[PDB]
């Protein structure tokens, strides 16, 4: 048989009831483990994601001074590297995010405002997400240009560290790239390639996602820059990734999809994309080889996937 997949954007609502219910915040080594206030705050954000329904505005949240401080520290520290380390598309949109979304050290941008801004850029939109979605569900949302986004922030005791994505990572790492046309298309191609795809191939696409959307390097003229969200939200790894230490290889999906990696240390190897249009073409070609008895297409006019 073929695994179920949403045919309409509203159907993404099925995902909220298929996440991992025992999150990282519950682990003994989590920065906020012993903090009961943090614990309740996280549950509060998880309840918002749980009750969220496609089409609704994303609830605004008054962040505490402590949380704004953690955001400020992360913002301030990462900002210094973007001009020289981030890909052109990133730096091109950041000023706009600062002007229209309140991307500033003293303020944590609200997801609703960021979502509206993205929608006017590429039709991408955000949906608050509780915890960990399976790769199949996470990738599936991209097909509709929907990005499942965390709303909670890392624990304040370790502002430069997070064992999971949190709002700083989503907004400083992912968001600026989703405002780029080609990137949006490229991201969506991965999502489309995952619809109704067999588990074994979902894993291949998750790995490709890891080496592009999360830890990708882009060719820029005769130079190289970072566009991966995991890099763009990592002070240490962002500087490291463009140094002489890591091994760099051309994005080549047949090899990239099988490549192992660990999410604990700096990546020893990175794949370099020629451009987002090219990475998009490569994904499309790779999707072609995935054994699926059907073809899928997204119709932005009706917000439905057409199955051939
Ligand atoms: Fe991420």
């Amino acid at each position: 048989t073929v695994p179920w997949f949403p045919r309409t954007i509203q159907e993404l609502d099925r995902f909220a009831n298929q996440i991992l219910s025992y999150g990282a915040e519950l682990d003994a080594d989590h920065p906020g483990f012993k903090d009961p206030v943090y614990r309740a705050r996280r549950k509060q954000f998880a309840d918002i994601a749980y009750n969220y329904r496609h089409g609704q505005p994303i609830p605004r949240v008054e962040y505490m001074e402590e949380e704004k401080k953690t955001w400020g520290t992360v913002f301030k520290t990462l900002k210094s590297l973007y001009k020289t380390h981030a890909c052109y598309e990133y730096n091109h949109i950041f000023p706009l995010l600062e002007k229209y979304c309140g991307f500033h050290e003293d303020n944590i941008p609200q997801l609703e405002d960021v979502s509206q801004f993205l929608q006017t850029c590429t039709g991408f939109r955000l949906r608050p997400v509780a915890g960990l979605l399976s790769s199949r569900d996470f990738l599936g949302g991209l097909a509709f240009r929907v990005f499942h986004c965390t709303q909670y922030i890392r624990h304040g005791s370790k502002p430069m560290y997070t064992p999971e994505p949190d709002i700083c990572h989503e907004l400083l790492g992912h968001v600026p790239l989703f405002s780029d046309r080609s990137f949006a298309q490229f991201s969506q191609e991965i999502g489309l390639a995952s619809l109704g795809t067999p588990d074994e191939y979902i894993e291949k696409l998750a790995t490709i996602y890891w080496f592009t959307v999360e830890f990708g390097l882009c060719k820029q003229g005769d130079s190289i820059k970072a566009y991966g969200a995991g890099l763009l939200s990592s002070f240490g790894e962002l500087q490291y990734c463009l140094s002489e230490k890591p091994k760099l290889l051309p994005l080549e999906l047949e090899k990239t999809a099988i490549q192992n990696y660990t999410v604990t240390e700096f990546q020893p190897l990175y794949y370099v994309a020629e451009s987002f249009n090219d990475a998009k073409e490569k994904v499309r070609n790779f999707a072609a080889t995935i054994p699926r008895p059907f073809s899928v297409r997204y119709d932005p006019y009706t917000q439905r996937i057409e199955v051939l």
